[PDB]
């Protein structure tokens, strides 16, 4: 869902780009649940009325919120939580705020109890401004396929380049690190370690799933030689087995490994229990988004939350 609604809203972004300039633009898609929302000023009604079509002829659309005027920003995590004090941090991972002139739209899958309540935290934030809430209630195979590494892609980046991570040292790929020490040179010279050539401090898509491949191969050892996460982890089907990937990469093995309650309820099956606690733990708190991904991963066994 996340490839999907990036990828359908630049495709209307370009294609609608491109019938404007025909007739320094101004048009903006934003893509939640594959219903999108159609942002931007044109000069007449009709053109409003035929970008409109160029979203709705998107077979994978579910729904299109035409909101361009006829003559932007979307909200981060930390100022989200700054407007839904008293919302759990679970029902604010539901939501998506964006603000394009003087308009404030609330985009989210909620109960219509929930509903009243980020309306109301959200208008008294704005104050007088307009807030448009556009709320869902509690074949298609063209587009890419979701698998391991495009998940920790979305999940982490992928970087072609050496670069410096948040503690100090030097990674490339998906997270692959390559040594703690300040000296990049001892960096490039691991770099051409794992890949065996003269990278030069770059590497190629095709090698650098070669790298995550062997991270892991390592991760999965350890998991496997962890008393408390083999189990849980022989019992899960693939995709399943990705998200405890996940979070092992996040976290390292005994991070996850002290999860002790959500792993019983794994290994038991019970995939909505172990969703209710997932979301109670810093983890949903310090990387919401992240989290929503992977936790609902455990719900549906499914790369819905990605796709
Ligand atoms: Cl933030
Ligand atoms: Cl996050």
């Amino acid at each position: 869902m996340e490839t999907d609604d990036n990828v359908m809203a630049l495709r209307i972004e370009t294609t609608a780009r491109s019938y404007l300039r025909q007739n320094t633009p101004q048009i903006s898609v934003v893509g939640y649940n594959r219903h999108l929302l159609l942002l931007g000023q044109v000069a007449t009604e009709g053109e409003k009325q035929f970008v409109g079509q160029i979203a709705r002829s998107e077979q994978a659309a579910e729904g299109v919120y035409n909101y361009i005027t006829v003559a932007g920003d979307t909200w981060n995590t930390s100022k989200v939580r700054a407007t839904l004090l008293g919302i759990s941090p679970a029902t604010q991972a539901r939501v998506k705020i964006i603000t394009y002139g003087n308009v404030t739209y609330v985009m989210g899958i909620l109960t219509p109890e929930e509903q009243a309540q980020i309306t109301q935290k959200v208008s008294t934030t704005v104050g007088v401004q307009k807030v448009i809430t556009l709320y869902q209630n509690y074949e298609n195979l063209y587009f890419q396929g979701m698998n391991i590494f495009e998940m920790l892609r979305i999940d982490e980046g992928l970087r072609l380049k050496i670069y410096k991570d948040t503690e100090g040292y030097y990674t490339i790929g998906i997270g692959h690190l390559l040594t703690k020490s300040p000296s990049l040179n001892a960096a490039k010279s691991e770099l051409d370690k794992a890949i065996g050539r003269n990278t030069n401090g770059v590497i190629t898509k095709d090698e650098a799933e070669k790298l995550f491949n062997q991270d892991v191969d390592a991760a999965v050892r350890g998991i496997l030689r962890n008393a408390k996460l083999k189990p849980v982890y022989d019992s899960l089907d693939a995709v399943r087995r990705a998200a405890l990937i996940n979070m092992v990469f996040q976290m390292g093995e005994t991070g996850v490994a002290g999860f002790t309650n959500s792993l019983r309820m794994l290994q038991q099956k019970r995939w909505d229990e172990a969703a209710v606690n997932l979301a109670k733990s810093r983890w949903y708190n310090q990387t919401p988004n992240r989290a929503k991904r992977v936790i609902t991963t455990f719900r549906t066994g499914t790369w819905d939350a990605y796709a």
